[PDB]
């Protein structure tokens, strides 16, 4: 079981955030009862996972987090125990837009002219920005697409002055953040309603 050692294949991407590991094996083929793949971002612990089979020489990992680094390896196993491991591979998981909103929106009156608000927020939380965030969408929502006000700020921003609301309209306003890949989910609206 020490004398085996695996092969490591290139991974390959099926549907997103999922890589097919694939490896080949040398040596006394007839000690090997299965295989043990360990993975991690290259970071955390390892995670592990048991192949019952000496015929399962692939294996599909799944979850992975977009814009990380993914670092594999793989052993084999017997009756003995755990063989050696083999050299690992690492490989970037592609960006995706955040799957989770900006935390924390807040509205308060404030900017240009008698009519304006600023809108705060903070990054989303760290598992759910999927990549480094660029940018921020910032929108505030009337009843009709003629009262809608939009403006994007950098990745650095945490607020953003929007000027020009109607009294007596009601207003959605929404925070995105964005990655390379595009623009991610919005916050739950915060409503506004100035006086008139």
């Amino acid at each position: 079981l020490a004398e085996v050692a695996v092969r490591l294949q290139e991974p390959i991407v099926l549907g997103p955030r999922t890589l097919q590991v694939s490896w080949t094996v040398d040596g006394p083929v007839q000690l090997v009862q299965g295989f043990r793949v360990s993975w991690r971002v290259a970071g955390g612990s390892w995670t592990m996972l048991d192949l019952q089979s000496p015929s399962q020489q692939s294996t599909v990992l799944r979850g992975l987090p977009p814009g990380t680094q993914i670092q594999i390896k793989v052993q084999a196993q017997g009756q003995e125990g755990l063989g050696a491991e083999s050299l690992s591979v690492t490989r970037s998981i592609p960006e995706e837009a955040p799957s989770g909103p900006p935390q924390g929106v807040a509205v308060a009156l404030g900017g240009d002219g008698n009519s304006s608000i600023t809108v705060s927020w903070e990054p989303p939380l760290p598992s759910q920005q999927n990549g480094v965030i660029t940018e921020y969408q910032i929108w505030c929502l009337g009843n009709e697409s003629r009262f809608h006000l939009n403006r994007s700020a950098a990745g650095w921003a945490r607020s953003a002055m929007l000027r020009g609301l109607v009294p007596g309209l009601l207003y959605r306003t929404l925070v995105a953040a964005a990655t390379s890949a595009g623009v991610g989910v919005p916050s739950a609206p915060v409503l506004v309603q100035l006086p008139s």
